[PDB]
């Protein structure tokens, strides 16, 4: 009794029918999405918790999964599953949740349900349990009409098969109704009338308005408070309730500054629920003050603490990242998930109005049981068949181990790889031009494991390094084309230590561009960041970035060799 509850989270790539599907289930029942939709189906109560967009919204994806006992993956019947919902699905699997797959928009012409079933099945190469990829039921749906069915040619007149599937395959909450009250805050909310609102799934006991309560944070500090209002979810709404009990997803009111991972307990049985998530970072990278002779030239805020300041503001936007204090009091060791994670952070701090020097990204090594390990990750690539042998050749040099390949039948092909992050770093640049911009690459962290012995191929070419500061003249540049490709044309302002071109040969060449042209190479941030070597840096400024050596002068470099 009182276990007719079904707490489920819903996942769907944008414009795949998740707002429209839940919108049916609501109107066909006895009861933008809301962060939670409550649904009455006969005597079952279904909580459909919405998942956020496909950026790390502070890691709300783990918070949401912490409140649900199953996940509902909605998939377009033609386009199939999209890579953007990779990580949300991944985390649902990490929380041991078994999925319910809804294949929507099945009434569209060209719909290929058989194909998207295989795609979704294959996508569950999220090293997930046999258990999870086993026996995930499949419901076909056309929410535009409101049709659900276990087959797509045979189909019910409404959404009943979906309800039934939810009831049948979603476990009831693992909660104790008789124990003392216990509830962890999973999300927060505010209304100028009520104050701060705390949201979670009651793990134990029951709660009434005006009940006395004790809140314990992660570390173990406690305070006493009196709950004001207990708000239960009904439609897209919250009504005041006189009673909420274990398994219920509700919102609480009378408590003060509730923090996510706070545990609300009966005053005499205070027991904190374990703080839940952390994406351990896997790629480190150094942010530095821009030591260039172009200090404050194109960027407003450029100081040591000026950077460290914002280096403790984005800490809360993001638990995947860390920030550390280096001994050089003008440079900092910031780590993240992928190189893509840290990259756009700069591209934002760029037009956030900054100026900083940044190293090349390296994997964070870890020692486990005396044996050092590194991060490996899953890579899937979609190229044409003309590049097939080419990108295959390249990935093997970066210690990529081929696991699968699947021709499109229409001239393309998808490859699958297990690769150390070490070998994958900065590939995208080499990928696109190689595949001429048509190929597609996706990556997902898998596991740490014993390092692959050896090193990845270095840059091979050397760089043309400026010997002085001034405006580059076309007269000189024309002479440099005899021995490489350039990064600028006539009239560009340069200083000493700056890298201005790519040497045709292997060694670094200090060159003078101060004493008509072929088109210059302009490098995007990512592009240029993949180019940089360990003894070099990228200088980033609000409308463009420069490539520079660590030691700016000829003499200093020679000493360091
Ligand atoms: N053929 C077919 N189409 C479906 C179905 N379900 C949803 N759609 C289409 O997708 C659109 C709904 O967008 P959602 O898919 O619900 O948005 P969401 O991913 O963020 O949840 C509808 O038009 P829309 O509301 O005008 O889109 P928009 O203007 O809100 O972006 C409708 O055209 C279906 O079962 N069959
Ligand atoms: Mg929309």
């Amino acid at each position: 009794m009182i276990e007719k509850l079904r707490n489920i989270a819903i996942i769907a790539h944008v414009d795949h029918g998740k707002t429209t599907l839940v919108d049916k289930l609501l109107q066909q029942s006895g009861t933008i999405l809301a962060k939670n939709t409550a649904i009455k189906w006969n005597d079952y109560r279904i909580n459909i918790v919405d998942t956020p967009g496909h950026a790390d919204f502070g890691g709300e994806v783990e918070r949401v999964m912490s409140m649900v006992d199953s996940v509902l993956l909605v998939v377009d019947a033609f386009d199939g599953p999209m890579p953007q919902t990779r990580f949300v699905t991944k985390k649902a699997f990490a929380y041991g949740l078994k999925p319910i797959v809804v294949i929507n928009k099945v009434d569209r012409p060209g719909a290929r349900p058989d194909w998207v079933v295989d795609q979704v099945f294959d996508l569950f190469v999220n090293l997930d349990a046999t258990d999870e990829q086993l026996d995930f039921p499949i419901v076909y749906a056309s929410a535009l009409n409101g049709i659900a069915g276990l087959d797509h040619e045979d189909m019910a007149e409404d959404m009943t098969p979906l309800y039934q599937a939810i009831v049948d395959h979603v476990p009831a909450p693992d909660v104790d109704l008789d124990g003392p009250f216990q509830m962890q805050i999973s999300q927060l909310d505010y209304n100028s009338y009520v104050g701060v609102i705390g949201i979670g799934r009651i793990k134990r006991g029951k709660v009434k308005p005006n009940q006395q309560v004790t809140i314990i944070d992660s570390e173990g500090k406690t305070r006493n408070a009196k709950v004001g209002k207990v708000l239960g979810h009904l439609g897209l709404e919250r009504i005041e309730t006189d009673l909420a009990e274990a398994g219920d997803i509700v919102a609480i009111t009378g408590l003060g500054e509730l923090n996510i991972s706070d545990t609300v307990c009966d005053t005499q049985n205070v027991e904190a629920l374990p703080a839940l998530s952390v994406d351990e970072p896997t790629v480190s990278m150094f942010f530095c003050v821009n030591t260039s002779p172009f200090c404050g030239k194109e960027g407003k805020f450029v100081t040591s603490r000026q950077i460290l300041d914002r280096l403790n503001k984005e800490l809360v936007h993001n638990v995947a990242l860390r920030v550390e204090e280096t001994e050089d009091a003008d440079a900092f060791r910031v780590s993240g998930r992928g190189e893509l994670h840290l990259s756009v952070l700069i591209e934002n701090m760029r037009r956030e109005g900054f100026e900083l020097a940044v190293s090349r990204p390296k994997v964070i090594f870890r020692e486990i049981d005396g044996r050092k390990q590194e991060p490996y990750e899953n890579v899937t690539l979609d190229v044409e068949e003309q590049h097939q042998g080419s990108v295959m050749q390249a990935l093997g040099e970066r210690k990529g181990d081929l696991k699968n390949m699947n021709p499109d039948g229409k001239g393309r092909v998808r490859l699958d790889y297990v690769i150390p992050s070490r070998g994958l770093i900065g590939f995208r640049s080499e990928f696109m031009t190689m595949t001429s911009g048509t190929g597609l690459l996706y990556s997902t962290f898998s596991h740490y494991d014993d390092v692959r012995p050896g090193e990845v191929g270095q840059r091979q070419n050397g760089v043309l390094i400026s010997n002085g500061q001034g405006k580059a003249v076309a007269f000189a540049l024309f002479g440099l084309q005899d021995r490489g490709k350039l990064f600028l044309g006539h009239g560009a302002e340069v200083y000493e230590g700056q890298i201005i071109g790519i040497h045709s040969r292997s060694n670094d060449l200090t060159v003078n561009c101060l004493t008509v042209l072929v088109p210059p190479i302009r490098m995007t941030l990512e592009q240029a960041l993949e180019f940089i070597d360990d003894d070099e840096l990228v200088e980033v400024t609000p409308t463009s970035i420069r490539i520079r050596k660590r030691h700016l002068t000829e003499n200093d470099r020679r000493r360091a060799n």
